[PDB]
């Protein structure tokens, strides 16, 4: 956590989402899963 929750919940921040790729950040994260 930290950040603002996550960018209050995968709204942005986390150096911007770690520069993106990565697969969409793994798919948002699983869709919201983690």
């Amino acid at each position: 956590x930290x950040x603002x929750x996550x960018x209050x919940x995968x709204g942005x921040x986390x150096x911007x989402x770690x520069x993106x790729x990565x697969x969409x950040x793994x798919x948002x994260x699983x869709x919201x899963g983690x």
